[PDB]
């Protein structure tokens, strides 16, 4: 066995976070563990924007293993931008440490008011090297190269609000987390943890849709066209301007998403994508789904999918393994 287990903390089934440390003195930070990006960044002690106010800040002068870099970086997410410079220091994830190149952030104006209203300190990417700024080798690939872990893979057992905690597990697959078979789907590219699946909901079908398995997206994203076709007559209301689709929690017309390959069929019933339950007035629910268009039809299988399905991210075999997550630990 062995394996490096990092506990995940849930925030109302919307978000979940995990802790890691930087510096030979292991200064603590709370992170978004993101399979959809490939850089680690923590706010520096030299950051004075309002966002930086409530955060755990990184002080390089307090760490002997720190190595100066200074190369300026502007980190642009779809969610916002943070800027700073590269630095090298010891990074500690679970019970493992390694020297690592990260971004020391000094300006978060372009990420406010989001950052100001966040509990996390930084973001820790878990994608492929080519998805990174600075050509940074993935943390997991490094640990493997350094013989600290059994395999160059990590798995996500997402926490379920109310029922249980989760775990980011580095180095090997633990059966304690799933039931039934674990089916692998080959990555179509070494960038995002993206695989090809046929997407189906009700009548609509999108053959060989690119699907990004993203721990960092808190919703299921659907191409707008496909989304337009499925909402016809469903008793699902869109609040204009805003990305909210609301519906009665008991709307019997709600469809099950179906993602299929010749290896497995993964579904997402209404109970997995309806947020709310006993809300404003009667039983209004919002769908944790939004429309989003990429150059080629893409689905982002974000947290709602991962909460149902245990996922394995395998660098050695360039694939994503999917299994039904055990309901409770
Ligand atoms: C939270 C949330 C809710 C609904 C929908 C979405 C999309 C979402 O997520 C918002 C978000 O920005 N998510 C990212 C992680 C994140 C989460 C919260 C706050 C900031 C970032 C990350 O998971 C996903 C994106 C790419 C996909 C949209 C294709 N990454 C980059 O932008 C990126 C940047 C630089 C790179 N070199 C590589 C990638």
């Amino acid at each position: 066995s062995s394996n490096d287990n990092i506990e995940l903390v849930d925030f109302q089934n919307i978000m979940f976070y995990g802790d890691a440390e930087v510096g030979d003195n292991q200064q603590p930070f709370t992170f978004i563990l993101d399979t959809g990006s490939a850089n680690l960044w923590v706010p520096s002690v030299k950051c004075t924007t309002a966002g930086c106010l409530t955060k755990h800040l990184y002080d390089s002068s307090k760490s002997r293993t720190y190595e100066k870099d200074g190369t300026k970086v502007e980190m642009n997410y779809v969610s916002g931008t943070v800027s700073g410079f590269f630095s090298k220091d010891l990074v500690t994830v679970g019970n493992l440490s390694l020297p690592y190149k990260f971004i020391e952030v000094i300006d978060t104006n372009g990420f406010e008011p989001t950052y100001t209203a966040s509990t996390f300190d930084g973001i820790l990417g878990l994608g492929w090297k080519d998805l990174s700024i600075g050509s940074v080798d993935p943390i997991v690939v490094e640990l493997k190269n350094q013989n600290k872990i059994e395999n160059a893979l990590f798995t996500f057992y997402l926490p379920v609000h109310d029922k249980h905690t989760g775990f980011l597990t580095i180095g090997g697959i633990e059966e304690r987390f799933y039931e039934g078979p674990l089916t692998y789907e080959k990555l179509n590219h070494d960038l995002y943890w993206q695989i090809t699946l046929d997407a189906h909901v009700g009548n609509i079908s999108l053959e060989k849709a690119n699907c990004i398995v993203d721990s960092g997206t808190s919703a299921i994203t659907v191409p707008t066209d496909f989304l337009n076709k499925m909402l016809q007559n469903l008793d699902v209301i869109k609040v204009p301007f805003l990305p909210f689709y609301v519906t009665l929690c008991n709307n019997s017309k709600l469809p099950t998403f179906e993602f299929t390959s010749e290896n497995g069929k993964y579904t997402l019933e209404p109970e997995y994508y309806l947020q709310h339950i006993e809300d404003v007035g009667p039983g209004l629910c919002m769908l944790n789904i939004i429309g989003l268009d990429f150059p080629v039809p893409t689905f982002i299988l974000g947290d709602p999918f991962m909460r149902k399905y245990f996922t394995v991210f395998d660098y050695d075999n360039h694939s994503v393994g999917i299994a039904l997550a055990k309901k409770n630990l």
